[PDB]
């Protein structure tokens, strides 16, 4: 059974609710984005309409199957009619092709869902500027003061500059990037550019980044591992004994390996600057974690919140325990104290 935070009151919408089989009264499912949790029950034998961004419906049909008949497909930054009721799709900042749905309710409500989000600046000078906001369905991911990680820019520098500096040394050194989803594509395309190569990989991830319209994709990615010194590889992989396995299968062209596994938050974060980390090491193999976000940071979604001000937060993340609903819920309330709303 759906849970309450899934459902739009006012309206026959669901939101990221395809794990609870019909429904009752749903006449449009919206699909965020294509993350395992939040598309959890979709497949070829789904008939009803989803709605969703370009990206996320190009998924939806090569990787998962759903018909064509099914999938609807809204441009962002547009004002659409769906069902009765006025939708605007707005970028999310996450991973590619997802979204925040704004809705505008028949009653006057005006309701943000955000989906899985990284808050920016940047998104005050969205169509949300130009009116009020009574509900904000809330990603909480890291919703506490203790989550702190630096920008996407400063990771991205500091990888590009780590594996320029190794291959200049070592022009034998073979780079890898661990994966389980989409999102995070940036960490590989940076490094391989500026190493001079394409990123090479599997037929099913491949297949993945051929739906994601990124611009001239065909010159940067290939499956012949052989052209290639950036190879993306499962996450599960990224360890010592996954790594020597993988340069066994290489054919003596590599006799070292240097890995990236980005990761979400860790509790290194509480104590140690980007510039410091250090790696892992056995023998020929280093292991790099670095804190690539697609979550807003705490200071990033606290200043959202104080620029929107709703009149109500739903969290979406963290919700399952009462000490972490509590702990949220005083948080936004120094917020709202904080700013005067
Ligand atoms: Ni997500």
């Amino acid at each position: 059974t759906c849970p309450f935070y899934k459902k739009i009151p006012g309206t026959g919408f669901t939101v990221d609710a395809f794990q609870y089989g019909v429904v009752e009264g749903c006449t449009a499912y919206f699909l965020t984005h294509f993350h395992s949790d939040h598309y959890a029950g979709l497949s070829k034998h789904f008939t009803f309409p989803v709605y969703c961004s370009e990206i996320t419906g190009n998924l939806l049909k090569n990787k998962l199957h759903v018909q064509e008949q099914y999938i609807h497909p809204l441009p962002l930054d547009t004002e659409c009619i769906v069902n009765g009721v006025k939708v605007v799709l707005l970028d999310a900042n996450h991973c590619p092709g997802a979204v925040m749905i704004l809705f505008y309710l028949p009653n006057g409500t005006v309701i943000l869902h955000t989906g899985d989000f990284r808050a920016d600046p940047s998104m005050e000078r969205s169509l949300l500027a130009d009116q009020k906001v009574h509900m904000l369905y809330l990603d909480t991911t890291y919703c506490s003061p203790e989550y702190t990680f630096p920008s996407q820019q400063e990771v991205i520098r500091f990888a590009i500059n780590t594996a320029f500096e190794a291959v200049t040394l070592n022009p034998h050194a073979l780079v890898v990037c661990g994966t389980y989803s989409i999102g995070k594509e940036k960490v590989f395309l940076a490094i391989a550019d500026v190493l001079g190569s394409k990123v090479g990989m599997s037929q099913e991830k491949y297949k993945t980044l051929q739906c994601l319209n990124i611009p001239e994709i065909n010159s940067l990615i290939t499956t012949d591992m052989c052209s290639s010194l950036v190879h993306l590889l499962p996450m599960m992989q990224i360890n010592f004994k996954g790594l020597q396995s993988h340069l066994k299968k290489c054919g003596g062209k590599y006799n070292q390996i240097l890995a990236f596994r980005p990761t979400g938050w860790t509790h290194s974060n509480k104590f140690t600057r980007i510039a410091d980390v250090i790696p892992q090491t056995k023998g020929n193999i280093s292991i790099y974690g670095i804190p690539y976000s697609e979550h807003s940071s705490y200071l990033e979604m606290k200043r959202f919140v104080q620029w929107l001000k709703p009149q109500k937060i739903i969290p979406t993340v963290n919700v399952g325990t009462w000490k972490s609903r509590s702990t949220m819920e005083k948080y936004f309330r120094e917020w709202k104290l904080e700013a005067g709303y």
